[PDB]
């Protein structure tokens, strides 16, 4: 992209030569087109859609690294899925840290007792929880929330494919649809969304847009995995798990 004029190197004129990101200039003087670096990165936009709230930095919000014991979810679970716990205003905070390819946290979704969620970051179409841990493989878990997703983890000692759903059950259907370049990468998809009425929709809704044949719809004797897992049902969890 353009980012402003420069002096030409070449021609000599004074402002005939534009420099984009590339880090390239053409001159309309002498009409030479190379391929400053540097002066075009300090001019790469970033930062997200006005008015949301910026990413939570761990090390300046008190974070650690505690494990959920009225959930059933160690501390080392929580830290291999990037859950955190903050304390803000005296008050406590659970942070789940979507990040990228590279390991970036792209965005954060917040939640405390009362259980209120807010976001951070660029929470966008494709948000997966966990997503960032696995480069493909055999099956891939997709939980409705972050704490199903957690379960699952436990249970398997956090060494196999399991996502969540970045906007909950309602947004299964974009949030598949958005990641279904990346699903496809998986010979199967476990859609282990909540066990009721609501969640019952979400599944019609995910399994159709995500790829044919892949699906498969896990039924658990409790609400969600993690209701299951705090009543011993652990065994079904697993038995519908590989
Ligand atoms: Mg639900
Ligand atoms: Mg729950
Ligand atoms: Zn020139």
């Amino acid at each position: 992209v353009f980012l402003y004029h420069i002096p030409c190197d070449n021609c000599g004129s004074s402002d005939g030569n534009s420099l984009f990101s590339d880090g390239h200039t053409f001159c309309y003087v002498c009409e030479k087109w190379t391929a400053t670096k540097e002066r075009a990165s300090k001019r790469k936009p970033s930062g997200g859609k006005p008015g949301t709230y910026n990413v939570w930095n761990f090390g300046e919000s008190n974070g650690r690294y505690s494990a959920l014991t009225a959930r059933g979810i160690s501390k080392e679970t929580c830290q291999k899925a990037g859950y955190w716990i903050a304390k803000v205003d005296g008050v406590m905070y659970q942070v789940a840290d979507y990040r990228d390819q590279n390991g970036n946290i792209v965005s954060q979704k917040v939640r405390d007792k009362d259980k209120n969620f807010k976001t951070t970051g660029s929470h966008k179409s494709d948000a997966l929880f966990g997503k960032h841990l696995w480069n493909g493989g055999k099956k891939i878990v997709v939980t409705e929330g972050e704490i199903d997703m957690l379960t699952v983890m436990e249970l398997q000692d956090c060494k196999y494919p399991v996502v969540s759903l970045g906007h909950g059950a309602s947004a299964a259907k974009k949030t598949c649809a958005a990641n279904y370049e990346y699903f496809d990468q998986f010979e199967q998809i476990i859609l282990m969304f909540d066990m009721d009425e609501a969640g019952r929709k979400a599944v019609e809704e995910a399994a159709q847009v995500l790829p044919a044949g892949k699906v498969r719809v896990a039924v658990l004797p409790c609400k969600d995995a993690n209701e299951c897992h705090l009543n011993g049902h652990d065994r079904e969890i697993m038995e519908q798990v590989w």
